[PDB]
């Protein structure tokens, strides 16, 4: 297997020295840099850059600068996704975002695990754990979501939360660590 | 009532589709972009931009870039307010800051509430809850303050705090959620 | 003693009005501004700027922009230090970082203490508490480290942690406040 293949298979992979991955990270970083230095009212140029970054034709994905991502093509986005300032989609592990998702400022979605043993870590190995963000969700600012975590559809995550475990659908959840407070009635 | 009027009255308002509000948000974003790309030693240009953003003549308001705000004119500032890097004043609900206030880096002051029910939220409605920051206050870095919260004069908020409830005057408070530790003797 | 000398001696010093310190802060800020607006693929220019900022010849210190520091020359770095996006090394008190250190995004290392009494604080006095980051360490994103804190070699700090007290070597630690979970076996 190539290191990309290992990355996408939740296997340990040589994140630091593999050339294809190094190149892809460089591509995304330079696109982010361009985006981050594009005037917010330059609507068409921003759309172009975002679509280039995510390698897709987005539908009402609004990104408030600055923004960061590692690969870009490993963020799968629904329509009507509102990303406020200074978010980071660390997407070695796929980050899947549904439709109608409100992401507050300074949110970090982290899919990278490093080894606990520093000898292995120092060699550059990582393991990627995908993040699944359901449709119809709202994240407050300053939220961090950890590798492998799923946040169910219709759920609301309070500001400051550190989401270390899966959050069921239609739930209000807050805290560090993030814990369900109660259910949300999402009926029409 | 116009949507601005509803915003300022703590009523639900159509934050996403109202044209006056969309225009005002665009004005502030482009000013922030300019500010954020102005060399820190360009003292007069920065002062000009800050005063334009807040629509006021500031008195020793020091803003370390980057900085973000939604409207700018809905941040009311005292004199001698020191804002470190990467703060966000989300000011749909008025943010009132007193005199002699030290704001650490990566602090977010959030006045926006969205509906819990995703059907209402998805339609773009918000409700703004003003934030009142007393004079003679100090915030550590990485603090988030939630809608409707008042932090009393003379109080100190530890790094990392998530301030979900009002903090009385002359109090030392820390945590997520932020809780008073003890009183501060602020006598001369 | 000069105010720099007091700063470096853990004494109260006039951080706000001393001219040498004001000048040094201005030097570092303008270097950071340049760095933060340099294309990430401009490898040689970035290396130049980083070495200028830290006043040293770095060895595989990788800084993902944006980055911020107060003095730069008061950050002592080992080799193979990986700093992800939007970190702040607030280095009035010396920040010493070992070899083989992985620093996640949105981490803040804060060495400044202000007086609790607002009358003293308002006069601009600060006290700097050095931070020591051991070799062979890994910090998740959104971590804040407070003044005077030491994180032992071989230790791992979970995302979102607020490190208010020293963390022993070879420890896994998480939380706000950050607490040791268990020991790490770091044997070959």
């Amino acid at each position: 297997m190539t290191e990309k293949e290992k990355m996408l298979a939740e296997k340990w992979y040589d994140a630091n020295f593999d050339q294809y991955l190094i190149n892809e990270r460089a591509r995304a970083k330079d696109i982010c840099f361009e985006l981050n230095h594009t005037r917010p009212s330059a609507t068409n140029k921003r759309k172009e850059l975002i679509d280039q970054l995510f390698q897709t034709t987005t539908d009402n994905v609004s990104i408030s600068i600055p923004f960061d991502t590692d690969y870009g093509w490993n963020v799968k986005l629904g329509k009507n996704v509102y990303v406020n300032t200074n978010c980071y989609f660390m997407d070695g592990g796929q980050i899947t975002i549904g439709d109608n998702v409100f992401i507050g400022p300074n949110c970090g979605f982290y899919t990278a695990t490093h080894p606990l043993n520093f000898h292995h870590r120092n060699e550059g190995f990582e393991k990627a754990g995908p993040i699944h963000i359901g449709s119809n969700t709202w994240f407050g600012g300053h939220v961090a979501v950890l590798p492998g975590v799923t946040i169910g559809e219709g759920s609301v995550i309070g500001a400051g939360s550190v989401v270390t475990k899966d959050i069921p659908p239609h739930s209000l959840a807050v805290g560090n660590p993030c814990k369900v407070v109660r259910k949300i009635d999402n009926d029409l």
